[PDB]
């Protein structure tokens, strides 16, 4: 067929489905099971990747080649792994995945965008699409081709430690925010069939709609727990955004740790094969969560043989093992050899994995583009993040009484002003979870601008800016301040350590706001992943802003505080009066909010 050593799957001009079928028909059982296996970079070596024909690698939260690694160091790491995979008999490139869920957030110097709850406050799907585009560039800067995003959970209880990863308690808002997908992957062609995977090429990444399904409905917002709701609530609240994801060509879907009415999602054939594959016609690949199959049993991992059987028969295609690959491969091999898992199931899994890889151009561009390194933290992306942060802010109060002068916007020229609070000069706190570390961290963990730095960058040069983290009342009264900006709120968290029943911010928080506001007119900036008990903060404050977790570009906060733009954000969640009310969502029969979903005050630019 020309060059005599012609191999159809290697021909870039051939249709994807032919390339897939041509490759699949050549593969051994070991090569097939290998494609279905995703491992952590922490256990990967060239020999492991080669000898086990490994299909994929990931960096989990915080899994980095080293602290402060450059874009090029990431590229070299990924390429080293890819070289080993390309040296197998069939030379099937690996796909490398990472949680780039608010920017390329594990990476030092990556732009950090606001978390999803704040993006929901913007009501601006095109903004989120643009965030997707920028995020894909920054992911490709590091040589990575696959992002485990978007999280399209509809969080129904803010006690959930991942509520900040949900755009909204209202599925319509979540559905509208699925525009992240064509940002990350590229717009699908005009003629596109819903459920087909799509990635436009080497400047884009495969996306992942997660976590399927009902991750946001767990009782008491307990992470990984039980979502007790009838089919109708599943289909009406938790499912719809997956259909929007299908229409936009999402390449992969990650299964939830959670259960739906006591059936583990990782073992749910009816939902994974019956509904996702056979009803929504999803033709991308279905990936497990991290040791998701282990958790089918209790205790987790107590019958790994059953875990493999149940998950693979339920219809999962790729397993995020991610560490005990040897055990996973041996066990699945055993099951296929003994007829417990038919070859048709293996071939369906591999067909889907290969379809994604071919479609996205991975066999044509398996290695990183060094020219992309400078997309990491690129200033235009930071300007986009700054826009997003600003648009995410919800003004909850702007004057203590209806006849008070509105405090916001503040004047940039004043003799002396105070910036205070535990969150005023702490980049880690303003980024929250999934930033550098899995759980986030405190202090200056990456490149960005804190609220304090933003204030100093914004004000007139005659304005004296004083910083005090936790000043007492006397310091404030004696200071001669025109006003104060005080930033407090939640510490960084994720899943189970964010699962919180009381939702009160840590002290000193309230006490600092009271000391400051008691001495001078104050704007309180609340940094949180979710609504928290706010009445005491409200009572003390002249103005109060819910800034959510705005990311690396704190100038977004000051853009609104000083009137360069008007406040436009609107609550994407219900603000409760008391945690005793929860769960309580817009449209419930007994709906008694402190602030209803959609609430937000506005301001004009000055
Ligand atoms: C405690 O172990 C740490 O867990 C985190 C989160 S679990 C799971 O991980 C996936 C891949 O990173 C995410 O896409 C998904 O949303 C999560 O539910 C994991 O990232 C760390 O690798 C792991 O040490």
């Amino acid at each position: 067929h020309h060059a005599a050593d012609y191999v159809l799957y290697k021909d870039a001009t051939k249709p994807v489905e032919d390339r897939v079928a041509d490759l699949l028909g050549r593969m051994t059982l070991a090569e097939k099971i290998g494609q279905m296996t995703q491992i952590e970079r922490l256990v990967a070596t060239p020999d492991v990747l080669r000898d086990n024909f490994i299909g994929s690698l990931l960096s989990g939260g915080g899994s980095v080649p080293r602290k402060g690694a450059t874009a090029k160091e990431w590229q070299d790491m990924v390429d080293g792994f890819q070289k080993a995979c390309m040296s197998t008999r069939l030379g099937i490139p690996m796909i490398y995945g990472i949680d780039a869920v608010h920017g390329q957030n594990n990476v030092y110097g990556a732009t950090i965008f606001p978390h999803n709850v704040g993006l929901g406050a913007t009501r601006d799907p095109y903004l989120v699409k643009r965030i997707g585009e920028a995020t894909a560039l920054e992911v490709r800067a590091t040589g990575i081709q696959y992002a485990f995003a978007p999280c399209i959970a509809v969080c129904r209880d803010p006690r959930w430690g991942r509520c900040y990863e949900s755009y909204s308690e209202d599925r319509r808002i979540v559905q509208s925010m699925t525009e992240l997908i064509p940002g990350l992957q590229g717009d699908v062609p005009k003629d596109f069939t819903s459920g087909m995977p799509f990635v436009a090429g080497k400047n884009k990444v495969a996306a992942c709609a997660k976590h399927f399904v009902g991750d946001g409905g767990t009782v008491d917002g307990i992470n990984e727990n039980n979502t007790i709701i009838n089919r109708e609530g599943l289909m009406n609240i938790h499912m719809p955004a997956y259909k929007n994801a299908m229409d936009k060509g999402v390449s992969t879907v990650m299964i939830s740790y959670s259960s739906w009415n006591g059936v583990k999602m990782h073992a749910n054939q009816d939902l994974v094969t019956g509904y996702l594959k056979d009803t929504l016609k999803f033709k991308g690949f279905v990936i497990s969560d991290y040791e998701g199959i282990d958790r089918i049993t209790t205790p987790a991992g107590s019958d790994y043989s059953y875990s493999v059987k149940a998950s693979i028969l339920a219809g999962l295609d790729m397993i995020m093992v991610p560490n005990k690959y040897q055990q996973f491969i041996s066990i699945l091999t055993g099951h296929v050899n003994g007829g417990v898992i038919p070859m048709s199931r293996i071939d369906d899994a591999v067909t889907r994995i290969l379809r994604v890889k071919f479609t996205m151009g991975l066999f044509e561009n398996p290695y990183a583009d060094p020219a992309m390194a400078e997309q990491l933290g690129k200033q235009e992306h930071r300007d986009l993040a700054r826009e997003a942060a600003r648009k995410s802010l919800v003004l909850l109060k702007n004057g203590k009484t209806s006849t008070d002068a509105p405090l916001l916007p503040l004047p940039k020229k004043a003799p002396k002003i105070l910036v205070a609070g535990s969150h005023a000069d702490n980049l880690g706190y303003q980024c929250g979870g999934w930033t550098i570390e899995w759980q986030g961290d405190t202090g200056r963990t990456t490149v960005g601008t804190t609220i304090l730095e933003a204030v100093k960058a914004a004000v007139d040069p005659s304005t004296v800016v004083v910083f005090a983290e936790n000043p007492d009342a006397e310091f404030v009264k004696s200071g001669g301040f025109s006003y104060a900006i005080v930033a407090v709120g939640e510490h960084p968290y994720t899943e189970t350590k964010g699962d919180n029943l009381n939702l009160t911010i840590p002290e000193p928080g309230l006490s600092t706001v009271q000391a400051v506001c008691g001495g001078v007119r104050c704007a309180t900036v609340l940094i949180s992943g979710r609504p928290v008990v706010v009445q005491p903060l409200l009572a003390a404050s002249d103005a109060l802003v819910a800034a959510w977790l705005p990311g690396s570009e704190g100038q977004g906060v000051t853009d609104a505080l000083f009137g360069d733009f008007g406040f436009t954000g609107r609550l994407p969640r219900t603000w409760f009066k008391s945690v005793d009310q929860l769960p309580m969502n817009v449209g419930d029969a007994h709906y008694d909010p402190l602030f209803r979903l959609g609430y937000g005050l506005t301001t004009n630019a000055t």
